[PDB]
């Protein structure tokens, strides 16, 4: 990892063990959620091509995951080598060169020539490029595993709505859906498999209100009994 | 972060994995509670908003209140540039020019722009501006999860005064409660269900004597129980 | 706080989050109680009002024993400003304003007005008076939550005097009186409130004994629990 | 190892405690399996031949996989000088003296002398060659003390195609032999010994197609995929 | 503690939270056990008076034995003035004052004169000596609370010879004593409290037998010892 | 420990607790084996006196053992006090002495002093002077503690020469011999007690093989000797 210095330019250091044992762990648990992509792009901050592929290659578990995640950047890096050519042909002496795929995943890159990168003037962020193809690798791995199924949640008798909303958010987090998605979801799931006590108040409501005014509605409904009716 | 005492070179540096960790952690035990808000407070001193998006995405529970608390700093962010005339937008060549709402929630601003106010002289305080646009959306979760009626909570012969007090204090924590509608509850709800004597003694009192006394108010058990002491 | 406490140049710095962590464990795992008082002390050595208010407003439970420490410190401020009162109207331009009692607890005042004071003619140091506040605060809080008088202190039949003596500190630490009346209690009361059997050892010792002289005595009082006791 | 941490150059300095336990902790249970090389690899950035001596000297366990390491890097250290012949004693003063392949392996060589070398314009990377040679004997060991190989492999008759491939990949990443032996048996030999109507579907699809596109097909082969899952 | 990097330049920084609660917890855990001594040790690393004070003020068990061990403090910070003559009034002009025995246990001494007398010509290590004397009155409390008596001691009917040498070298250690005095007393008590079977063998080897003689001697006191090397 | 490079020449660093909690975790798990002497080495690595102490003081259990390293010690010490002419008499401050052998093992010695004495021309550099005393004291308690019998090592009817070669040199480094020992007996032991079905192939194979060829020789019989238990 190469980080900002009190006393000048950026420094390189080693990484942790600890820290790395920790990263093994996030990954054993969280593998299959959302909740690693922050975690590793808090942790790769300031790492090089080096580091991210430390942190990559130490990995033991999950290997068709990983052989996957390899794929994925072979295929990205093959995608840049299409997108750029090599424009500054063979290598000027003294300039710093121009990454090809491969050079972004550290394959055909040392070190030293990555902190090069790093400490150049205007900063060349080849790092901050290969990450992205990670965390798409990553993505991508549990959109072709897909746990999560949202059809399936529904309410029993007497269950508080209001945390039935709350499973909905939770079951809906990798999914990728947007404004429109979530107004359309509350129509034809949320709405229609929520505490049948509270659906005329759903129904009166409609499924274009706000998740505050949602939240705010069917106060007490749950529990016991079908209790008597505001409207 | 910015880090450091601010003296020579204005050094920063990305959020840890453990401190987001801790605060995931901190989520699981002490929730949402006006208790974290300061802790989270300072957890955020010196915080760029990149660094507070983090702590906000790294969070996998709560999910429909973090949609509300997101949706919440949106509507904070549009009401800010209502605020005055629009401040101006980004820039190719990245002149300093200033944040608008959505630059300081981190959604229309580089980490390098928060920075560059951040480190502007005077500087304009988008990471305080933000949290406590968080903080603002964490008191409307909190209350949201919160027990329901301040008039639930009145004195009864079951429990000593203190618990009732400790009650009633914790109760309007996120609230911001009137002083005036606190003495008058003081008055009212707090000698509720007390007998005649020990009533005269709360009544005798009033709502501006000390708690220390209110303690050690009204000895024995109630009616004609006994009253500590074997002669 | 303030970066090397009363001694340096009066620079400041930001929380620990980790430190305001292990204040609210201290007071989980302890609870307000006499060990936790030097423990304050000792985290909070260049502490400004705003982050001992931080911490007052972190600790989440004893919330009835915390209104008596708020009442405590407004009594301390309602003091302040009795026997100190600030000059009439505002300051004429360009000096320093006599302090409130609200200024010193760090709600009406601004951590470069605080500063302004600490580079005053005297230096008034608005922390530590305010620790003195908070502490008074902490010792009725640590006395009303003491439900025992050291004046109602016996040694059991079956305790050791050395766990009795321990007790007794214990209880003693509680208790706010006098220090050369709590030198008298350790010369007079510890001995007289000591069980039968060890008494006559300790009344054999003579009235102006050492605690050395008593804490080797009355070997073999204390039944099972002595035996326990031996290394 | 060396370490800069915030220093501008590099700073010799002894090997944690830390560093050679979790070592041991990795070479006690994870060194047949290559979990130990990207792990040894960290462990032993910017390691001496002093460091590394003290980390083979630490193991006490598998001393025949030791000795067949140790044999490896005697045949390696021996090659280095038939193909670099050291000429002993600088010919005019004002240089270090060339590394001859005892001196890489520390046996003729001391720690201020090695540092010379490591510290070198540019520098003299000798603990990295010294790593080489340990590498290519934990590649043999690896492969020696294996339970189970590549052709013994099979899919189970229940078993889920998605963790067919994790349980192959496991066996296929411990195997030494060369691409083309690797390609084949991905491509080939994994598509052989799966269950009959997996391999039916396998065959149909045709060996062309991508892992995206194997890992497509296969469904209503085992259970279901969220099944046995940390989510 | 002291913080260092530079010859004759000290820089103050706060106790850790961490290093407070390790001593706190092995002080609850192990009561004042010789185990102790190397946690005290390696927690006091550059510890000043005021650190080493503010360490002993946090702990709130263990309150007989604490205030015997400030008696004991006490006790050697008299010594020390005992045995030292000093200067009455005001130190000569431009001279550091001379430590006495209260300055060296911190209770007439302040931070700043601590550093001082730490970087004086010649320096004069104060937490050091202070660390000796708290070592003393954590030693105090074996002696007190065991009966030291060394000729009581005896060897069990079975016991295997080591542990009654654990016992004596132990029972040595508590007990004050010259150690001319302890030499004298391994030619004898050691021989003469011994069982009648390793008494035999004792008599035999004489009194210059040693420790490395004594380890292979009396292996069958009591009965064979088998396939244990640890008894 | 004094481990800094750079800057102050004999500027002051702690010892991390953690750090030694991973030396008793090796140290708890292996016993007196022959990696304690690496790991104690690289523990030690710039260690005054006070920090050897603390080193020793933290080994817990085997008190017999102890005495006997502390008697070695003691022994070594003897002997240098006829090697080294010193004296003192009452100490005082104010000059930094002469070093005795007790002042060399840190009894009646302190930091400073043992600084002064790194800071003498010529040096005296007696935590290193020690450290071999110690080292000696180690492999003492390992030679007594560690060797299981090389001579009961020989391959039975049905046991795997792999097997027996590797649990041979387990079992050789465990013997105090020399290398030079040891290198004979492996020329001529091994081969002796190997079972002459595979004793007759050992000739075959004579001097010349690599112990992988020898490793994968002697096949049917016994077991597989390699797949071993699922951990």
């Amino acid at each position: 990892p190469i980080v900002q210095n009190l006393q000048g330019q950026m420094v390189h250091q080693a990484i942790s063990p600890r820290t790395l044992n920790a990263w093994v762990k996030v990954v054993e648990e969280k593998a299959f959620s959302p909740e690693v992509i922050p975690m590793f792009s808090a942790l790769s901050e300031g790492a090089t091509p080096q580091d991210l592929n430390t942190m990559l290659n130490t990995v033991g578990g999950h290997q068709a995951a990983m052989q996957m995640l390899k794929e994925t950047i072979n295929e990205e890096a093959a995608e840049w080598d299409r997108l750029h050519p090599v424009h500054a042909g063979p290598i000027e002496p003294g300039q710093m060169r121009e990454p090809r795929g491969s050079d972004i995943a550290g394959t055909t890159s040392t070190l030293q020539e990555q902190i090069g990168w790093m400490t150049h003037n205007p900063p060349i962020p080849v790092g901050e490029i290969y990450k992205r193809w990670i965390i798409l690798g990553l993505n991508k791995i549990v959109r072709m595993y897909s746990p999560t199924s949202i059809l399936d949640i529904r309410q029993g008798p007497k269950e508080p709505f209001r945390d039935y909303v709350d499973r909905f958010y939770k079951t809906l987090r990798a999914e990728q859906a947007s404004q429109e998605v979530k107004n359309w979801m509350t129509e034809t799931l949320l709405v229609q498999n929520a505490n049948p006590d509270c659906k005329t108040i759903l129904k009166a409501l409609g499924p274009a209100a706000t998740l505050e005014e949602m939240m705010t509605a069917c106060q007490g409904v749950g529990g016991p009994g079908h209790k008597a009716r505001v409207l």
